[PDB]
C-alpha cells in the first residue's frame, strides 16, 4: 500500500517538495523537503507575498514565473534561490480544473 | 491542509513518480506519474523481476543500479529507458530505518 508517510519518507529521500498554488485564496501549499531546500519558513502553507519576501531580491522576477497566472496546461519553470542561498528548480503545469497550478520543487544541485 | 489527492495533482503536474524498495520484501512500490513515464505496468507494487524485465535490456545494468542495496545513506542514481523508450532519471538514497531506498523518478526530458 502507500501512505502519508511513504510519501514524506520517498520526498525526504530525494531532497524534493511538492506544492501547490492557488491564486484565487493566496495560498502556497508545501509537502516534503521543504526545509532542506531553505522553503521551511513557507511550510505547511504560505501567501505570496511570504514566498516574495523568501526569494533573494535580484531573483523576485524569476520567483514570479512560479505565482504568474496561466491558461490550464501551461508549462511552470523557474529557478531562483531562497535566503540561505540554495538554488531550486520549480516544475509543474497549471490544472484543468479551476485556476491552480502544481508541481515540484528541487535543488539543483541534484536536479536541472 | 495536504491529503493523497493533493500528493497525486502535484506529481501529475511535475510529471513524477515516487518509489520505495524494499529488497527483504522483495516489493517495489511507486506512487503518482507511473503511467506517464512508462512505469504503468509495475505501479502500484512489483517484484524485483517485474522491474527488471521492463527496462530495455541493454540498459539492465542500470536499471540494477536502483535495486542494489547499499548501506544507509547511501546516494542512489541512476538512468535508463523502459519498453515504449522513455528515460528517466531515478534519485533516492537507502534510509536509516531497516534496509530500504526510496525516492523519486523523473523523466529526463524535463529533469537532468
Amino acid at each position: 500500500i502507500w501512505d502519508a508517510t511513504a510519501t514524506l519518507e520517498a520526498l525526504g529521500a530525494a531532497d524534493v517538495a511538492l506544492w501547490i498554488w492557488e491564486p484565487e485564496t493566496d495560498r502556497l501549499r508545501l509537502n516534503g523537503a521543504a526545509r532542506a531546500l531553505g522553503l521551511g519558513p513557507l511550510a505547511p502553507e504560505c501567501s505570496s507575498a511570504a514566498f516574495r519576501a523568501l526569494a533573494l531580491p535580484q531573483d523576485r522576477a524569476q520567483a514570479e514565473e512560479v505565482l504568474k497566472p496561466r491558461e490550464p496546461g501551461s508549462e511552470v519553470v523557474a529557478r531562483f534561490r531562497v535566503r540561505g542561498g540554495e538554488t531550486c528548480l520549480w516544475r509543474g503545469v497549471w490544472l484543468e480544473e479551476g485556476v491552480r497550478a502544481a508541481g515540484v520543487v528541487a535543488p539543483e544541485t541534484k536536479f536541472s
